[PDB]
């Protein structure tokens, strides 16, 4: 059975999967992603690294293949990530002015949302802005441009493609006790409240066996920013215990503004603790069986 028609038959818009180019060409990957899951998103292949490794010299081949194929497939598709202090060329972290990266910066948004526009529901426009403790990650961007960057990333973004989804990203916003989660929270209600266009909180989801359970209450904390929309995204779960993913998926379904789930690749082999769905026989796992289950009605 397929996780993204069951979710879809409760409500949801989709369950979905990261992929790319290599994934799609080997295996079973293709296979298993046309049955079960509703939309794709890149691994690596819309990274700063991978599409703009020197300036204003874009590389768009791997983008391009995934677009294609998602379309071709009948999948939703989700881009990013547009702004990151990780995979970021030297180029972009050797700039020291702040119009300079500013306007590098804001380039790199149009570019690649105005190649993609209107196909895309939803972008990561900006990843991992937060440290652990909320306040906000010491990067280029935060260091150069100052805290108007992540205001700036976003009506830059809105601009180049208004049809997408503008999503702030970031882990560890898996427990309601945690300061890191308040704190987007916090700064989103605050960022919104000044009119900065961010549609999604999505939570990057990387779990150690047990830690299900305090999805339950985070996700609606942070729901509770008010954005339009939540989602869970790079699912994986150390040990793959269904009763942690049958949280996660609950924790969904318990929240009115979350869109979807999307599991951090296909087979545990290619995982980034055989934490994904499918096994190295590319066979459903105990807990993909046991998210049908829970999505059956
Ligand atoms: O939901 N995802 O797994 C996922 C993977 C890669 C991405 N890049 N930007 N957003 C992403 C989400």
């Amino acid at each position: 059975q397929s996780v993204d028609q069951l979710i879809k038959a409760r409500g949801k818009v989709y369950f979905g999967v990261a992929t790319d180019q290599n994934r799609l060409t080997t295996g079973k990957n293709a296979a298993i992603i046309q049955a079960d899951f509703g939309m794709v998103w890149p691994e690596n292949s819309m990274k700063w690294d991978a599409t703009e490794p020197s300036q204003g010299n874009f590389n768009f081949a791997g983008a391009d293949y995934l677009v294609n194929w998602a379309q071709q497939n009948g999948k939703l598709i989700g881009g990013g990530m547009l702004v990151w202090h990780s995979q970021l060329p030297s180029w972009v972290s050797s700039i020291t002015d702040k119009n300079t990266l500013t306007n590098v910066m804001k380039n790199h948004i149009t570019t690649l949302m105005t190649r993609y526009k209107g196909k895309i529901r939803a972008w990561d426009v900006v990843g991992e802005a937060f440290n652990e403790d909320g306040s906000l990650r010491q990067t280029v961007f935060l260091n150069v441009i100052g805290e108007d960057y992540i205001p700036i990333a976003f009506q830059t973004a809105r601009a180049a493609d208004p049809n997408a989804k503008l999503y702030i990203m970031d882990y560890n916003l898996d427990s309601a006790s945690y300061p890191k989660t308040q704190a987007i929270v916090n700064r989103v209600k605050q960022w919104r409240a000044a009119g900065v266009p961010i549609d999604g909180i999505g939570s990057q989801t990387h779990l150690s066996a047990g830690q299900g359970a305090g999805v339950l209450q985070a996700l609606p904390l942070l729901a509770s920013a008010g954005t339009p929309e939540v989602s869970i995204l790079m699912l994986d779960v150390a040990g793959a215990s269904p009763t942690d993913y049958v949280n996660v998926v609950n924790a969904c379904l318990n929240v009115q503004s979350c869109v979807g789930i999307t599991v951090f690749g296909v087979a545990d082999p290619d995982s980034w603790t055989t934490p994904l769905l499918f096994d190295g026989n590319f066979n459903p796992k105990p807990a993909y069986n046991a998210i049908v289950q829970d999505l059956q009605q």
